[PDB]
């Protein structure tokens, strides 16, 4: 059985494009102005720059993944290999849900460039700085940084076809349940909104939608909303997942 | 200084799950059976048993994580808090009670419940009040409510569909009444309530005449779950800046 959900709750969706004016000032220091803004948003390597294309979660999409966590510790669901897109909001994310399940220091997170979405979505020529992982297990995040990825950041390419990401989603996660097959019989995948419908039509085994029922698909799944998929039977489909829901409105006003 | 803080409450149940939420967690023989991550891991039984809940719900997971973060946060800013009332809604009450817990003070300061802080009842559906838990029976609950506090208008003496005019003035003399109960014993003031409360007990406060109704309300819808207002005393008493910083999200889309 397979596992994949959406990220927590995006600092750049809630505060603007505009965001990186409401926490840093003239010499880049952080300063927080919201609570749902982090304590401390961790040091980068290029500097306060890579969030402006690579945003981290806020305070409340922890909690949303710290709960999903929870909860799935309470279903006595075992979770065995986890692999999230390389995002930091999907890493994020995947850290928090693994507090929940209290396997912060057990569990070790598979990095996975293969699992990001949609090229086409992002701005300009170029792709997001991700942390590499020796970085981000540096600032104290479950990682596994021995975990070689299965399609290398260099192999991806910068605003791709519409059914070049349907293969490579469907491409990397047949490799995925190989590389477990009889390892632990539950893989999460956490990742984004697109991935969920992408790397579990052709797995279920239906015929990928066009590339305008996709996006029709894809902006209609929460935060955290998240699918299971169960089979060497080779024949998989969905299964009702194994928790419940996570629904709430905004701060209003 | 003095100083009179005014916030409302929290997430509301019956807002994220609608009118129609009771058929959502809750069966045939009665039974509470929890349908959402962000429905709570178990509700207090009341005395009316759970039909007393559709008309005074209670918050949700993220209603009572909005609280804990702003009690977080004025405790991180050395704000000492010295007297907190709220009203008898149920969604008052534990959000006062999870400020409380997010200070670190459930076990020092008792939570004095004031029927004249309850919304205008224009608000209330049909004709008769909501069934309000008694403090006792809240007490009963891990719920920090002073069983002592005597109020200043008592359950019976709130009319149902009362006028803008009425409500101002109930308003107006319990906060002056809340006040002065406290000119000596301690220096600042938490009221929990609703929207309409942080303008309907601070306009005359500040030596103002009060709002037509339509702007009354026009106001009113502006705030946000946890919105949060001060005052300041020159007997006359002025807004200020709040000592915390305000805090918003968004739905989960
Ligand atoms: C499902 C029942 C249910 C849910 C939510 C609410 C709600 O949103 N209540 C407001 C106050 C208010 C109440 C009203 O019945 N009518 C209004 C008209 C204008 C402005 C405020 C109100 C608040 O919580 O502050 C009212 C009932």
């Amino acid at each position: 059985c397979l596992f994949v959900c959406r990220h927590g709750e995006r600092m750049d969706v809630v505060f603007g494009k505009y965001w990186l004016s409401q926490c840093f000032d003239a010499k880049g220091r952080y300063i927080r102005t919201n609570l749902n803004m982090p304590h401390s948003l961790p040091q980068r390597s290029g500097g306060f720059r890579d969030y402006e294309k690579d945003a981290p979660i806020t305070v409340f999409g922890c909690m949303q993944a710290r709960l999903v966590g929870e909860a799935l510790l309470e279903s006595n669901t075992i979770i065995d290999h986890v692999y999230c897109s390389p995002s930091l909001r999907c890493v994020q994310t995947a850290h928090n849900i693994l507090k929940g399940l209290q396997q912060e220091n057990h569990l070790k997170i598979r990095v996975e460039p293969g699992l990001f979405e949609w090229t086409k979505w992002v701005a300009g020529s170029t792709l997001p700085a991700w942390i590499p992982p020796s970085e981000l297990a540096a600032a104290n995040l479950s990682v596994d940084t021995t975990y070689r990825p299965h399609i290398p950041i260099s192999k991806l390419v910068v605003s791709e076809s519409y059914d070049t990401y349907i293969s490579r989603s469907f491409q990397v996660t047949k490799e995925i349940i190989s590389e477990c097959k009889s390892k632990g019989n539950n893989i999460l995948i956490v990742a984004h909104a697109s991935s969920l419908e992408a790397c579990t039509c052709q797995l279920q085994g239906l015929s990928p939608q066009n590339s305008k029922d996709f996006v029709q698909m894809v902006r209609k799944i929460p935060y955290l909303g998240f699918c299971s998929c169960e089979e060497e039977t080779g024949i998989w489909q969905l299964t009702d997942p194994p928790i419940l829901p996570l629904t709430h409105g905004p701060t209003g006003g």
